[PDB]
């Protein structure tokens, strides 16, 4: 039994300044690198533990003795997401009714009614690149996120945002990134009492308004027409709970919407782009992915069944989700009181926060090159130990969208690996913005197409 470190204090504000920065996972990963596998981090009236190693991360993923909990970002992003899969409490009747419904639809086996679907939006980004002349290069991030949000409308809704033919977002985006935006700004504020803030406040109100109104008439317009088109929304209006033999409500279904667009804007699209980034930064890693989607995706259009014979891709996202898992904490709290690692007692209700990053860094797990982009650590994948990779988090409050995630970012990496050589003529320096999740900002290359017919 013994006490934990604290990083550094501001008087009456504790630490909650160290989160006065745009980058305030970056900031936590220098302070567990500085502190170690645990520290206390106080705001007014908060108290929460950031764990960084293997050792404990494996305690907290115990689901006898710590459930998940709402960190303060979770309950700002619940004013807009509701009682979604993402933003409710596992004690909520809506959580276990909406995964129940839900859980089928997200299945290995749905991914192959999913993937014509997604092969449509991959098509479309190779054409935008086979298109672009000697002169111009590829905003990274920017084309990933159009891919993704544009695979999310069509397989979960049918509905195509078209984001291959905008360079100005869809108005319910412009609303669901401010809303977003004004979410992450307010961790770090003084208090919601600052008349200067009103305007911040005025705007999120009209936002959660313009979300719920938009999403409200897409439900509204599927029950007027009664088709049964194979999607999200179709599974959500006929679906029934075995549990309470209820379906979803349509306030209900409206937050699964919502939160279903923002994880496929803000997720799918980051790994994309840190895995373009390690290619591009390992020629040796790229050549072996490029030979492999060469030898595998023999047809223009690419099955189910040769996006699952891509391993060595598999490997590569894998690498990605170790050294920047795009969704990178989640938090846990005491369901009683319980003893850490043979050496922190907590109480009933004390908050956990797991820095996945660090934990990806464990030297005790990776051995001493943990910075190196090897996904060579991934050949089997019964070597690595249990909780030590948790890029989407943990137990029954794991990631749904996993196999959806995995399955899209395999069949997209492997057509352009097929189609394009990539060159990093700017030397991009990494930098790493921070939303919920977190991008690769400026992040640029240019293509050089391999002529191959689509
Ligand atoms: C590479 C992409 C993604 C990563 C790294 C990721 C990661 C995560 C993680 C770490 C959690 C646990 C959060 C927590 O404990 O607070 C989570 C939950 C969730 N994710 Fe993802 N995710 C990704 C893509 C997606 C996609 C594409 C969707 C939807 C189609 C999605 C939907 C969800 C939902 C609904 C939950 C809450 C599930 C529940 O608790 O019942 N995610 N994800
Ligand atoms: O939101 C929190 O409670 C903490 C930050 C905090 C604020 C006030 C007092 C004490 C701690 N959040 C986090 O530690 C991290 C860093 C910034 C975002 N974040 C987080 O966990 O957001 C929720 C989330 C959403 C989506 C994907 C991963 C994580
Ligand atoms: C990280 C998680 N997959 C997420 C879910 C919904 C909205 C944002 C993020």
């Amino acid at each position: 039994i013994k006490e934990m470190p604290q990083p550094k204090t501001f008087g009456e504000l504790k630490n909650l300044p160290l989160l006065n920065t745009d980058k305030p996972v970056q900031a936590l990963m220098k302070i567990a690198d500085e502190l170690g596998e645990i520290f206390k981090f106080e705001a007014p009236g908060r108290v929460t533990r950031y764990l960084s190693s293997q050792r404990l991360i494996k305690e907290a993923c115990d689901e006898s003795r710590f459930d998940k909990n709402l960190s303060q970002a979770l309950k700002f992003v619940r004013d807009f997401a509701g009682d979604g899969l993402f933003t409710s409490w596992t004690h909520e009747k809506n959580w276990k009714k909406a995964h129940n419904i839900l859980l089928p639809s997200f299945s290995q086996q749905a991914m192959k009614g999913y993937h014509a679907m997604m092969v449509d939006i991959a098509v479309q980004l190779v054409q935008k690149w086979e298109r672009l002349n000697a002169d111009e290069h590829i905003e990274v991030p920017e084309d990933m996120t159009r891919l993704t949000l544009d695979t999310i409308g069509l397989c979960g809704f049918n509905y195509r945002f078209n984001s291959f033919y905008r360079d100005q977002p869809h108005p319910f985006i412009t609303s669901m990134v401010r809303a977003l935006d004004e979410a992450m700004n307010k961790l770090q504020r003084a208090n919601p009492d600052d008349p200067a803030y009103d305007e911040n406040k005025r705007q999120f109100q009209e936002d959660i308004k313009v979300m719920n109104d938009l999403v409200d008439k897409i439900i509204a317009d599927r029950k007027a027409s009664g088709e049964q088109s194979d999607d999200l929304l179709t599974h959500m209006l006929n679906g029934k709970d075995p549990e309470t033999g209820e379906p979803l409500d349509d306030e209900n279904i409206r937050y699964q919407i919502i939160t279903f667009l923002i994880a496929g804007h803000e997720t799918t699209s980051g790994l994309l782009s840190f895995a373009l980034y390690f290619l591009v930064k390992n020629p040796h890693v790229l050549q072996k992915a490029a030979e492999e989607a060469a030898r595998v995706l023999v047809d223009p259009v690419p099955s189910y069944k040769q996006v699952k014979q891509l391993k060595y891709v598999g490997m590569v996202l894998n690498e990605a989700l170790r050294l920047w898992p795009t969704a990178p904490a989640f938090s846990l709290y005491a369901k009683e009181d319980t003893v850490l690692g043979g050496e922190y007692p907590l109480e009933k209700g004390d908050e956990l926060m797991v820095l996945i990053p660090q934990l990806h860094r464990d030297k005790t797990i990776w051995g001493d090159d943990v910075e190196e982009f090897r996904p060579e650590r991934f050949e089997n994948p019964s070597a690595i130990p249990q909780h030590a990779f948790k890029p989407f988090g943990n137990g029954q409050r794991a990631c749904i969208g996993q196999q959806f995630a995995l399955h899209e970012a395999t069949l997209v990496l492997g057509m352009m690996l097929k189609h394009f050589d990539f060159e990093d003529h700017t030397n991009y320096e990494l930098d790493i913005k921070e939303t919920l999740t977190l991008k690769p900002e400026g992040f640029v290359v240019k293509a050089k197409s391999k002529k191959i017919p689509l």
